[PDB]
């Protein structure tokens, strides 16, 4: 789905004003009040990331505008999110600066954007129990197969391939990055994924010159710039659920009304267990994944700091505070 | 088993958090996601306990790293297990700190750090059906007396003693507070314990300075310690019952492996009557300690409340909600 001549074009002539380049450098950025600045907000990080010689500034503007259109207006799972996760991985790669490839930020960065590209707000679950035509295609991983598929129909649009500056191989190459990356954010996935780069990291048997091993904690960061909303700042947490939940209870809603119980957390008449409900995720999900993070690099802390400040006030709320 | 000067050294300088330091206090108080701060929070804990002046910080932190690397990797009677064990007396000492002497204190918050030591992951029940080692030499409470064995060990390891500058008659002392401390988490032990000190409580013969009443009332408290993930909040509670089951049902695995039928507790194609036996368990175990401890240390009424409150919960999962 291309955009329009005027959009990108438009795009082109974006600059970032000069009172952010200092916080969208800051773990905890909200872009929630710059609606308008997104799609520059993005150029603005591939640019400190990658370098203004990076993508022709043409072929980029492209990209983004259809990648945009190519998303729906679904309560969570749409533009906002995909914006909110390549800024995480911007601060994730710029305080690491020298240990990925030059490909590889180049990939994850853009992986990041399309993650969820073409999300209907229905769960994998949801779309293989009713025989949806998109689990027909792809058995396992749905919604993330057809992400990776939605991300190269994009880039084979003409003058849209931005990575046309490259070899057969060095394309090769990023085109499973970015397929691997998106993969991974199937959360079903994620949880063996970190048990056994915990197993890895003890034994001191992670090898970052390993190959399955690098592509291991991509994985881990993929999961970790994806509920970045628990590390966020309160007021912005808050607000994110309230996002997240609406998106569940409508696909709850669709079972319903074809006379099918929803589980709990996807049931509007349960709205007072989401404290808890948040709770239990923070501490069976989050931390982990953050802990285990910060353990494998170091200055990715603020993460894991944040969602132990995010975890507190959930339990305040549950303690009728 | 020793353990290495790298991690003692760290242990030395790590300081806590100003904002945990306000909720260690608190009853309800959550170690989960908190990791790499456990050894760190029992220094904290004995320190505002028994005193900065106390110990020596440098014997200290031997200890407890290799307290720590002496817990095994089981999926409930670990080393995060200890230390929930642990924070709670601490809880407990500080609501009733004139209660106790500072030799009790000192010894009762250790006790409760070593309680497990070495656990297997499997019941009393198993080594004496399965004629184990440890059963012919310890025939009653068998992997308690071995859990002190194992304290000692540690005390008996080189610069490891933080007893050796308390009096003679002090050192042998701190041991038998320690010595019985252990044994009483020998869950066998404690219906007979608690019936007891409920019998001499209601006709008001209960006296603290009468040494055998004194030992009941320390009992009952390591028990109330020992228990103490049904005083947490439900999502908390929720996520410990399933490490539990998953080491019950380790061992029953083991029991049907070698050709015996393990009982439904410790049976995962029993799973189903999980919520029943929680509820069996809150209502004949769980209640009837912390209603009794509230009964002799009044100020931990919070823990009688939280525990009711699971129960609760309990009594909703069974409903079908
Ligand atoms: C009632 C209400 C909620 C729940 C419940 C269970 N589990 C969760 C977590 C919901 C969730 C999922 N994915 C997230 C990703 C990022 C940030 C927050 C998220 N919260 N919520 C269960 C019953
Ligand atoms: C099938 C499944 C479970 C049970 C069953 C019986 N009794 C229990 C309680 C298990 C237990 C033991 N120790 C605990 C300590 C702290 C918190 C919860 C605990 N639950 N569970 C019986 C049949
Ligand atoms: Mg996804
Ligand atoms: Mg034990
Ligand atoms: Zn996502
Ligand atoms: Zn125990």
């Amino acid at each position: 789905s291309i955009c329009t001549s005027e959009e990108w074009q438009g795009l082109m002539q974006f600059t970032l004003p000069v009172r952010l380049c200092k916080e969208i450098e800051l773990f905890h950025f909200d872009i929630g009040p710059f609606e308008n600045m997104w799609p520059g907000i993005f150029v603005y990080m591939v640019h400190r990331s990658c370098g203004t010689s990076c993508f022709e500034l043409e072929k980029l503007c492209r990209f983004i505008m259809s990648v945009k259109k190519n998303y729906r207006r679904v309560p969570y799972h749409n533009w906002k999110h995909a914006v909110t996760v390549a800024h995480c991985m911007y601060a994730i790669l710029q305080n690491n600066h020298t240990l990925f490839t030059d490909l590889e930020r180049k990939g994850l960065l853009i992986a990041c954007l399309c993650h969820d590209l073409d999300h209907r707000g229905f769960s994998n679950s949801y779309l293989q129990k009713f025989d949806h035509p998109l689990a027909a295609l792809y058995s396992t991983s749905t919604m993330e197969q057809h992400h990776f598929s939605q991300t190269v129909s994009i880039l084979q649009l003409e003058g849209h391939n931005i990575f046309s500056t490259l070899s057969s191989s060095e394309y090769e190459q990023v085109l499973e990055i970015i397929r691997k990356a998106i993969i991974a954010t199937d959360l079903a996935l994620y949880f063996g994924n970190r048990k056994q780069l915990e197993e890895m990291y003890q034994t001191g048997s992670l090898n970052l010159n390993n190959q399955s091993h690098r592509d291991r904690v991509i994985g881990l960061m993929m999961t970790a710039c994806d509920l970045c909303s628990v590390t966020k700042l309160w007021p912005v947490t808050k607000l994110t659920a309230n996002d997240i939940y609406a998106e569940f209870w409508a696909e709850g809603d669709e079972m319903k009304k074809l006379g099918i119980q929803p589980i709990p957390m996807m049931d509007r008449d349960k709205k007072d267990e989401v404290p808890q409900g948040q709770l239990g995720f923070y501490n069976a999900v989050a931390i982990p994944c953050y802990t285990t993070l910060t353990q494998i690099l170091p200055p990715t802390e603020p993460l894991l700091k944040a969602c132990r400040d995010n975890l507190s006030q959930w339990e305040k709320v549950i303690r009728g505070e």
